[PDB]
This record gives structure tokens, sequence and C-alpha cells, in this order.
């Protein structure tokens, strides 16, 4: 039973591990391999702040609600031990800024201490008329990626730097199953005009004094496009830039400028931070995550493909859910192959 | 009108300044001079984390209450100028924890958004069964100290490094009001037996992931005498050591071990912290603070003396209200002296 997982990103690695942890007992020669064009120092996943927080109303696909949920419980049930900071996982409270009023978020009750910004609080914010306050999780992109990797590697799972041209180049080369974890780049193996990139740019700056994330919103510019401050482990991230169809993986002046103005306006102590650096990446956007099976009809018999992409700008808030899902689906492939 | 401030910790410096800003437009020769034996790194002030938060229950003297409020009110009022970082003044949220339930603290309304621990929050704490959570401020002693200094100096209050032997050395050598800010050490210049060492000791450590203070409380072991963990700007303050009468300004191997255990039991991820260093100081303990006048019946006239010391484990928490009050006394002098 040989398995190729494409994408060394959060999804790929989470689903890799999640399938392996689940099925090495109940399956003789489980071979797993990740094939990836870009590896952990250089993926989109590597760019995310890594705070957990689903959009503010509820999904096209009300199950995501459940996937985010459990991502949450899982991380939190791991929040004290020697592992936590390896992983780069730790707890963090902070703010949600809105002009007008707005209904509670579905999720309200997964997080701890969710509540509404009382008025002493909102004075602090002259540009804003309302918010929430709550304690959430960061799972920092880089670390999660580096640990997952050392767990996969202790599990005998084998990495390979490549471009996969198409499912069948890989069926062809030998594989009962293809877990498709390929992100914004999904479409280039099997067209899907539903997927598009949410371009983003953030600044990592020096501000250790920052102890709260602060998230503004402004539907006049939409989601993921109003300035945010996510204190990280080592450094604080500064963004607010979302833009459909932008395929420029390259830092932009105008964006910088927008990031830094809004962020300084939001918290002026930042005017003294030292910029460490800056980065772009591509949210894989889509009305809903794609995660289903597809028997790829292909020579003497059909290979099996699990699709697990389109997580957009909430990839880490969810990944674990997803991964436990593509694992279930995976099991099924098994019972059918009369192997379960 | 020449004025001597003894002591250069937080009490002195704030009182010095507060007095300068209040009264230098209304005294022509108003000469200010600060006398002190230990200065800016070498004082009890430097050793405090700088967390704002008054004892659980309400004070032997219920103005101390207002002077926390005031102090707090103000600092918070400056939260966000583009100094606060210089100040080392910044917001922090965090946990209070207790084995039993407890009446709300008196100040709950001063702190940002205080609220009791929920069951979920709670489970990160086997060994504690009840508690609070609220957002507050830290005023990091080392910085606030450096700051008041650079303020004081432009204002050209002058500083000399020197152990004063008695009030009258100073009155003698020509001064007019004397403001006594001398900390735990007030005894060497006027017997006062209500005042004694809260010798505390702390560890400063590299845990850049912690974004919350956590304070462990217990009647059994008594105030500041339990595990607490306070994110500072560069570093994390690690302590829960209080001991009456101990006069040893030297770091203690048991205490060393006591801090590290209490903190690790509480936040096992702290196993990775790098110890960076460690330190001891003397809480100026006393039933109530001495902020009052006295006419020292020196030589020909009297010289007046403001007493401002014995502030406990909570100087930073209160120092401002104290300084105002201390200047309101200063100003009560001038009129009865007919210089207003
Ligand atoms: C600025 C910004 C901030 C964000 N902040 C957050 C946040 O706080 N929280 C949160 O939950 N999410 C956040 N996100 C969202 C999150 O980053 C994405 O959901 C997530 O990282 C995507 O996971 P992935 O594995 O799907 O994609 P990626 O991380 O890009 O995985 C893609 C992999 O696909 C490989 N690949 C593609 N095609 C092929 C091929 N044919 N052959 C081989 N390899 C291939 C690439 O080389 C790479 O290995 C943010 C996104 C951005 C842009
Ligand atoms: C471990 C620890 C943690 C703490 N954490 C906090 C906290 O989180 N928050 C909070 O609000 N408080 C905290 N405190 C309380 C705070 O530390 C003190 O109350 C404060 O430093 C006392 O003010 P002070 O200037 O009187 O003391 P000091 O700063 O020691 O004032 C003493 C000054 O007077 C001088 N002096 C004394 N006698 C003479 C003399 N004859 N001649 C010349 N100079 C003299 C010394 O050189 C020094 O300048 C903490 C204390 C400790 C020990
Ligand atoms: O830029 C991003 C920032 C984040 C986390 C913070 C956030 C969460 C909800 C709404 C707005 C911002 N997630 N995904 C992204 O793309
Ligand atoms: O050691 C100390 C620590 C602090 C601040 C944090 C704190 C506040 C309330 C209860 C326990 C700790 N203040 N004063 C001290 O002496």
């Amino acid at each position: 039973m040989r398995v190729v997982v494409i994408g060394a990103g959060v999804i790929g690695l989470s689903t890799a591990l999640c399938i392996h942890e689940r099925y090495h007992s109940v399956l003789q020669p489980l071979d797993i391999k990740v094939y990836a064009d870009r590896f952990t120092p250089l993926t989109t996943t590597d760019v995310a702040a890594g705070l957990w927080q689903p959009y503010l109303s509820d999904p096209n696909n009300p199950q995501e609600a459940d996937w985010s949920q459990q991502t949450f419980d899982y991380l939190l049930s791991h929040v004290h031990s020697p592992n936590a900071e390896n992983l780069g996982l730790f707890l963090i409270s902070g703010y949600n800024l809105f002009h007008e009023a707005i209904p509670d978020p579905s999720w309200k009750d997964t997080v701890l201490g969710f509540r509404k910004l009382t008025p002493r609080e909102l004075d602090m914010f002259p540009d804003y008329g309302y918010g929430w306050f709550h304690t959430s999780l960061i799972l920092e992109g880089k670390n999660y990626l580096q640990w997952l990797t050392e767990r996969l590697t202790e599990r005998g799972v084998k990495f390979f730097q490549r471009k996969v041209e198409s499912f069948e180049e890989v069926a062809r080369e030998g594989a009962d199953v293809i877990v498709n974890c390929t992100g914004v780049w999904a479409g280039a193996l099997q067209r899907d005009p539903l997927l598009q990139p949410g371009r983003g740019q953030i600044m990592k700056v020096d501000a250790p004094w920052m102890k709260h994330f602060i998230l503004t919103h402004d539907p006049e510019r939409g989601i993921y496009n109003s300035p945010y401050i996510i204190p990280g482990t080592q450094t604080v991230t500064l963004g607010g830039i979302f833009q459909l169809g932008n395929w420029s993986e390259l830092n932009n002046i105008q964006d910088h400028n927008t990031i830094w103005e809004g962020c300084c306006r939001l918290e002026p102590t930042l005017k003294n931070a030292r910029i460490i650096g800056e980065r772009t990446g591509f949210r894989p956007v889509r009305p809903q995550i794609r995660l289903e099976r597809e028997q790829l009809r292909t020579g003497p018999s059909n290979t099996e493909v699990i699709h697990n992409y389109g997580h957009g700008g909430y990839g880490l808030t969810i990944h674990w859910g997803c991964a436990l899902e593509a694992a279930k689906l995976f099991g099924r492939i098994l019972e059918e192959k009369k192997l379960s």
C-alpha cells in the first residue's frame, strides 16, 4: 500500500501524519512519501501569523465549523508540556475592532473568555466604535511545519523535492493513493476556476512589548484587509492586505506602506519597532474547502485521490479537523479495498 | 527655597517630579536636589516586575485605595503616547488563581475587563481550583526609572550619590523641606518599628512565548509568597518569595529552587527558559504607608519633612497617587510659610 502526499505545507503535513498515526498498525507495507515543489522554509504556510480565528459568520459548508473546533481543542489540550513551544504553540488574548455593531461569531464558545469590549476599552480605540475581547491560540507557521516534519521523519515517511505534473505521472509511477495537498496551486493538476489566490503581505517587526493581538475589521475593504497585529513568539507580525487574483509573490511598496500606516495608526508605539523583514504569500481561496475523494480513471486500474485544499486564510485554524477528515475518507478507501 | 529628596527609587523620583511640575511656576528660587546611596540599577524598584495590582482585600487606610486608582488611571491615560515603550509601560492580561472562591477584588473596576475564570480556562490549572482574569498594566521599574531620570534632569533637579546620616546633616547643610523616600531603610534616619523587610527574590528568564501574567495565591504560604510569572518587555519575571525580617540582599540557592519549581509546576513549558539572571530586594513592609508631615525641630527654625515610604509590595502600583498627595502637602507648606 504505497501513498504519495503532494505538498509539504500545513495541510500536506498534517494529513500525512494524521493518516500515518492512524493506520500503521492496521496495514502492512504503508509507504508514505511527500512530494513537494516547496518545502518548509518557503511555503505560504511559513508566512502566516498562525492565530486561530475562523471568519465571523458561519461557513458555506457548516462542517468546517466542526473542523475548526477540533483543531482548537486539540491544540489546547497540548498547551502545557515540553512539546508546546517546539511546535510554537502558546496562548494569546487580544482585540477585535469594528466600527459598527455586529452579531457574535458562531465560534464564540470554543475560545476562552469571549466578551465584548467594554467602554473604558474602546476609548483606547478612537478609530473604532466596538469590538470583542477573548483569549485564543497561536500555532506559528514555521515551527509547526518544522516539528510535523521531524515527527513524519521519525515515522519513516520520506520527503522528495519535486514538481508533480499530474496525478497520472504519479499513479503511473506506482501509487495506490494520492492525497492532494497542493494549495493555491491546486488548479495546475486539475483545473478549478473556484480556486483563487488571496494575495497577502505582512511585516515581521520588533515589539516585544506587544502582549495582545489586535484585529480591526472594515467590510468596506472586507476580511483579511484591515490592519492586524499578531504578536508572534520572537517577533510581531503586521498585516492587513488581501487581494483576489494577485499572482505576484513579491513584496510591494504600496502594501508595506498601507500595512505600516494602518498599524502605526492602530498602535503608535509601533512607530519604534525595527522591521525584521517582510513576506508575501497566497491564501488559497474558494467558496469551501475542497475535501472529497476521486477515483482517477487511469490505465489498468484506478488510483485513489483525496483532495485536501482550498483552506484560504484559515488553513491553520482548521488543518487538524481536515486532516482527521481526509484520514476518515482514507480509512474508507481501505474498507472498500477490503483491507479495513 | 532649596529642596532635598532622599532616595532615588520610584518613590523619590516620582515625588521629586510631581513636586517640580506642580510648583516650579510658583516659587522663584525652587532648587531641587536628590540625594541617594543606591541609584537606578541598584535599587528595590529595579527588582519589581512592575505589575499593577493592590493586595486582595482593602487597606488598613482607605486612601491607599484611591492612590492605586489614580496611579492606574494615569498610567493608563498615557498607555499609547509614543513613549510608553521608553516608559516600559504596556498593557497585559493574565490570571489570578486560588484554591477556594474569594470575593471580588476591590479594584476590579479599575482594571480592564476583569471577569472570573471559566471551567475551560481552569483546566490548565490542575493544582488550582478557582480564580480571576482581567487585563491590567506593567510599568517596568528599570525603564520607568531611567525615564523619570531623563525628565528630572532637563528640569535640572540635581542628583548626588551619597549616604545621608540624618535629617539634620541635610537641614544643617541648608535645606528647607525634606522629602523622605528612603524605602525599607527609613529606620536608619528615624527609628520606625512598624516598618520591615519583605525580602523578595526573583528570576528573569527567556520565555518569549508568554503573553499573560499568572499569579498563584495561597493563605497557607501567604502574599507574594506563592509562584508568579510575569511577562516583562525583554524577559520574564519569575518569583513568589516573601520573608519578614530577612535582611540578606543575596540570592539564595533554596529560593532559587523554590521559584523555579513553583513556576515550572505552573507552566511546564518554562522548562526551556534560559535563566538570564536573578535578584533580591526588600519590600518596604508596614501596616500603612507613611505619607505625612513632620516639623523636625532642628537648630534655629524648623525644617519641614515629608514622609513618603513604606509602600510594601506595591509601590509601582501606587506611586503616583502618593506623589500627588506628597505634593499637596508640599504645597500646604508654602502657604502657611507665605510663599503663594
Ligand atoms: C498573510 C497571511 C496570513 C495568514 N494568517 C493566518 C492565520 O493567522 N491563521 C490561519 O489559520 N491561517 C492564516 N493564513 C492562511 C494559511 O496560511 C493557509 O490556509 C495555509 O497556510 C495553506 O495551507 P496549504 O498546505 O494548503 O498551502 P501551502 O502552505 O502553500 O502548501 C503548499 C505546498 O504545495 C506544494 N505544491 C503545489 N503544487 C505542487 C506540485 N504540483 N508538485 C509539488 N508540490 C506542489 C508547494 O511546493 C508547497 O509545498 C494566512 C495566510 C496569509 C497569506
Ligand atoms: C521581588 C519584588 C517584586 C515586586 N513586584 C512589584 C510589582 O510587580 N508591582 C508593584 O507595584 N510593586 C512591586 N514590588 C514593590 C516595589 O518593589 C517597591 O515598593 C518599591 O521599589 C519601593 O519604593 P522605594 O523607592 O521606597 O524603594 P527603593 O527603590 O529601594 O527606594 C530606596 C531609595 O532610597 C535610597 N536610600 C535609603 N536610605 C538612604 C540614605 N540614608 N541615604 C541615601 N539613600 C538612601 C536607596 O539608595 C534608594 O535610592 C516588588 C517588590 C519586590 C521585592
Ligand atoms: O492575514 C491573515 C490573518 C489571519 C489571522 C488574523 C485574522 C483572523 C480573522 C480575521 C482577520 C484576521 N488569518 N489569515 C490571514 O490570511
Ligand atoms: O513579589 C511581588 C510581585 C508583585 C507583583 C505581582 C503580584 C501581585 C499580587 C500578588 C502576587 C504577585 N508585587 N509585589 C511583590 O513583592
